[PDB]
């Protein structure tokens, strides 16, 4: 449903392969010592797909063929007043190998071996519905960084 406020604009880039999927250790600042997808704010002048591709690139050295939409997520922190409006794609065609950079460490993950103890917990909720190829909407509410206090998702036909 509506969640009424400002809003900021983020990308998540999984480089998801057929047996493999690609993540980063964020290694500063918020959510520092957990492994996730690449990307971050999407600036002044730029679409939201080039951001996600600038993010990749800054984070990994990676260029990709083509990015796909497969969701939306909506975050709130309490007692912060922005929300975050995190799009999130995948990509099949990533273009050189991975480095690790200031902000990311990345490593290949087997599609069994998800670390989602050392991920953001919303990750356990959504990221299998990525990894069947499905789209989605969610919404998490979160108490600081470990506790998710309200919650929806489902799946939609347009992201
Ligand atoms: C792009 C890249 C990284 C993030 C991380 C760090 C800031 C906050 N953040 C999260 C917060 C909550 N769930 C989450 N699931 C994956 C990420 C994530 C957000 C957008």
């Amino acid at each position: 449903g509506s969640h009424m406020g400002a809003s900021r604009l983020y990308t998540l880039v999984l480089v998801l392969q057929p047996q493999r999927v690609l993540l980063g250790m964020k290694k500063r600042g918020f959510g520092a010592g957990r492994w996730n997808g690449f990307g971050g704010k999407v600036q002044e002048g730029e679409t939201i797909e080039d951001g996600a591709r600038r993010e990749l690139q800054e984070e990994s050295g990676l260029t990709v063929d083509a990015l796909h939409k497969v969701g939306q997520i909506v975050f709130e922190f309490v007692g912060e007043p922005e929300l975050m409006d995190v799009h999130v794609f995948c990509t099949d065609s990533i273009q050189g190998t991975p480095v690790e950079s200031d902000e990311m460490r990345p490593c290949w993950f087997q599609l069994d071996q998800i670390p989602f103890k050392d991920m953001w917990p919303d990750d356990s909720y959504w990221f299998p519905l990525l990894l069947q190829k499905k789209k989605f909407h969610g919404y998490f509410k979160f108490q600081g960084q470990d506790t998710i206090l309200d919650y929806t998702l489902r799946e939609v036909d347009t992201v």
